[PDB]
């Protein structure tokens, strides 16, 4: 079970810190990385991302560019 902003949040969406410096931590629920769209290995110190989520469909964060640039990629 998923738990954002104080409250619970239906699967297979990670939590995103949407605050603009209101003081308020209040994050949103946004749905899982798809194939070919951007995707980050593992959320800051607190868990939480930025807008994106990780890769929880049948993918894997893999490098195809650079610096860092990681990528969601179906695993084999």
């Amino acid at each position: 079970s998923v738990t954002c902003g104080g409250k619970q949040c239906k699967p297979n969406s990670c939590c995103v810190q949407n605050s603009h410096g209101k003081g308020k931590d209040s994050p949103r629920c946004h749905p899982l990385g798809k194939l070919n769209n951007p995707c980050e290995v593992e959320p800051n110190e607190n868990g939480i991302y930025s807008q994106h989520c990780p890769c929880g469909e049948g993918l894997s964060c893999t490098k195809v560019g650079e610096p860092n640039k990681l990528r969601c990629q179906e695993e084999s």
